[PDB]
């Protein structure tokens, strides 16, 4: 069993990015998602597995999917933005197992990545402990 | 736009039932998951998309995923449980969209569903608008 | 160290209660309230404190302030209803200590109350975990 | 009858703050706090009373009382920081309603208050609506 605690960093008052979808994937006997003591907090049944969050800002038609999961032992991460309509977070989840180019973010096993959108806007997600059963991350609104 | 205001009444004190994911399908330009003094709001871009709510009770074995959305214009909903562990939300949303006893369920636009788990425990959707742009449902818990 | 879990259960779909406010008493090192797994957990910093939810249903103009604490090494609860507009959580808390019937509630260190509304409904709160560090009750709404 | 819908942005993934308490002052008929699409919400039945939010960094020993309400028909606002531990958000909201330094505070009707804490970081609110029935602010934690 592993747990991965992620902090929201929300750093400008430029727009306002609410959280919208939480999904999780089906492998190591799946996971879930609970909020604990104002954190993000996906649980799963082994290695092998992730679950993603999706979060919008209509003040400025922005939008992002942050995933995460264990893939060997090791955690992963990554951000997908420049969202259509159509890339819930349940679709974006999927798409790391099965979709080469997210297959290959899943397969880095980072411990930190970080993207922009068109709109110059930059997302990241850090680590803060990489090891053991008990992981958590910050997920920073740039 | 269509949005379904979700009150859930969880009625017995025995087990606890705990949100653990909630999804969106890809249609219909998508669609949020937002909590909205106490309720679950789904809203949607048009008809012809859902959305999944997963509860779990830890303490006896017992989930479900519960499934609102919009087909042909008119509500419809469904109940799965007695579920195994790759049947996240994830994987149930995904399913009313390609898997026949799931589509058959969806194409009932049913304005109320009832099922019942192996332990015997029922669980249930009763919409309370039935009709126009924002309907409104119960969730409940035996 | 005290944590108290709570697990709300509305039984009727008959209204809507949905929290409103969350107090925390200042003895003992004061409080938190956290929201951890779909519960309500008070955090209090030894014995002698307590916090307060406050639950409201505009559908029906009902409400009510649950409290919960631990006195001399015991834990006690009660609950007020048929609230003035003046009675918020903050004031209910505060109440029970210097008001003699109040005092009296918290004194009586109860493992479970109940106390009904002028309008036939019931209130509940049943602790299942009544000793240790690690409290559990079940607050439910009739 | 008001509304103050706050927005809150953690801007620094340095330590982590978390809700912990919120409280309604008993004039004006009370009011409620409410989440509303990953907003903060009070309600207030009229002017003369206001709502208290605490946040609190376990891992940093900071934390921190924000303050919104209408006096004489204008919003105000303030924070208090450097918190001993008997300075729960109920015993702060109260204060603003008896204690001069408090009462000051709030007679100043501001739309845009910060503090630092001794460790330095800042803390702000800035009224984004500041005029009408349905008032607007950012809570920025530095
Ligand atoms: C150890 C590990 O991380 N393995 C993953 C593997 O996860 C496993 O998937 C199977 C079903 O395919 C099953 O759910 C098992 O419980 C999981 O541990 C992944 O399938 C692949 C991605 O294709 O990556 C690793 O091998
Ligand atoms: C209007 C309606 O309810 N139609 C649905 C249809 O939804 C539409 O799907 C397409 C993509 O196929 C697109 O997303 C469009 O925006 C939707 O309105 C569903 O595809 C089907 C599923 O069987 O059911 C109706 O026809
Ligand atoms: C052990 C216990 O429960 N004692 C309570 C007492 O709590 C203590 O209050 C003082 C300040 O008065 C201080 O905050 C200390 O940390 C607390 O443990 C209560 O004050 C009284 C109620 O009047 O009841 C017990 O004695
Ligand atoms: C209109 C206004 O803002 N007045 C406030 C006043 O609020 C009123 O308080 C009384 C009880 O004293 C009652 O609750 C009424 O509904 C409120 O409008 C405040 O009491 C004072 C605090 O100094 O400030 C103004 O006068």
């Amino acid at each position: 069993t592993y747990t991965i605690s992620i902090r929201v960093y929300q750093t400008t008052p430029k727009g306002f990015f609410r959280p919208v979808e939480r999904t999780n994937w089906k492998y190591a006997n799946g996971g879930t998602w609970d909020e604990v003591r104002g954190e993000y907090v996906l649980t799963m049944g082994g290695s092998g597995t992730s679950g993603s969050l999706r979060f919008v800002s209509s003040d400025t038609d922005e939008s992002f999917v942050a995933t995460f999961g264990v893939h060997n032992y090791k955690r992963w991460c990554d951000i997908v933005t420049n969202l259509t309509n159509e890339q819930t977070a349940l679709v974006i989840n999927q798409e790391y197992y099965g979709v080469p180019i997210r297959d290959q973010a899943r397969e880095n096993q980072l411990t930190s990545y970080n993207v922009a959108n068109a709109k110059g806007r930059r997302f990241a997600i850090e680590y803060t402990v990489t090891e053991g059963d008990n992981l958590k991350a910050n997920l920073i609104i740039g």
